[PDB]
């Protein structure tokens, strides 16, 4: 069963990913979070190889789920008469980078780059177990307070990945690259660029570069704080107007402002704790 497996704590929060609370493992007092939805506010839908109807963010999270990585991992899930209730890991102590930014305003550039880097490690760990997250930001990377690590969220916009054009989107709109806000069309990767291109600013310059639709396909980046020339360099490049002038993962990681990234337990010891 579930409540007997798990003892519930405190709601954590609520919203569209529908309701989260914290809960521990009671055969070893592991931390976890137990979110629940309604079956009713599921648009998408998927299946288990085995073949079981399931949200697609119980698929998206089985398929990233498997060894050691900077993505939340989904422990066990159940299925309730009105409702599926799924079982994931919880950091303590934990905050949200988004929560973390609003109370430290724009990183240091050393704290930056390695975040940003956990941040692409996790992503390609994603796509390289065939999925795309479809809303990297800040509010959907959780830090590990302790261990430095940073940690991928909310699967719940999620697709497979495929290399075919996508005509849907549902994650968040000032993320959202200008090919969907011209086009309602987008691909995957350089979509997931563009992302991050929003992340890296919202990192250095404590908020995100783009508010309206104009400003997003203008594509125009001013920078409100200091931030070196390598560092605007690369977040234009990832923010380039044509999805074909976005830099790969590959070209990313290998960027001039990316050399010399600490660990996570360093960047840890230095800005952390
Ligand atoms: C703006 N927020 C707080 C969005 C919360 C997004 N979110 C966090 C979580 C999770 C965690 C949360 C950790 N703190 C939270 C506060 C509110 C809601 C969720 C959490 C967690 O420890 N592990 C998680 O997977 C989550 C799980 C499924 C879908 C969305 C989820």
């Amino acid at each position: 069963p579930l409540e007997s497996q798990y003892q519930v704590g405190p709601l954590l929060g609520s919203g569209g990913f529908g309701s989260v609370y914290s809960g521990i493992r009671v055969s070893d007092n592991l931390p976890v979070a137990i979110k629940h939805v309604e079956k009713d506010r599921i648009s998408d839908w998927g299946e288990l190889p085995n073949g079981t109807r399931v949200p697609m963010e119980v698929v998206l999270l089985k398929k990233v789920s498997s060894g050691f990585s900077g993505v939340i991992r989904l422990l066990d899930w159940f299925e309730r008469p009105d409702s599926f209730v799924l079982i994931l890991e919880r950091p303590e102590p934990v905050q949200d980078l988004f929560d973390f930014i609003t109370e430290r305003g724009a990183l240091q550039e050393e704290l930056a780059r390695s975040f940003f880097w956990q941040v692409l490690e996790a992503v390609r760990h994603c796509h390289n177990c065939g999925v795309l997250h479809r809303d990297i930001k800040d509010e959907n990377i959780l830090i590990d307070l302790n261990r430095g690590e940073l940690k991928l969220i909310d699967f719940g916009s999620g697709a497979l990945l495929k290399d075919t054009v996508y005509t849907d989107f549902d994650g968040t709109r000032v993320y959202s690259p200008p090919e969907w806000i011209r086009y309602h069309r987008y691909h995957g990767r350089s979509a997931a660029v563009w992302s991050l291109g929003i992340l890296l600013y919202d990192m250095v310059c404590g908020d995100i570069p783009f508010e309206h639709d104009e400003e997003i396909i203008r594509g125009q980046v001013f920078f409100r704080q200091r931030v070196s020339s390598e560092c605007q360099h690369l977040i234009r490049w990832c923010l380039a107007l044509r999805p074909s002038d976005r830099p790969t993962f590959e070209e990313i990681q290998n960027h001039p402002w990316m050399q010399d990234v600490l660990l996570p337990q360093e960047t840890a010891e230095i800005h952390l704790h």
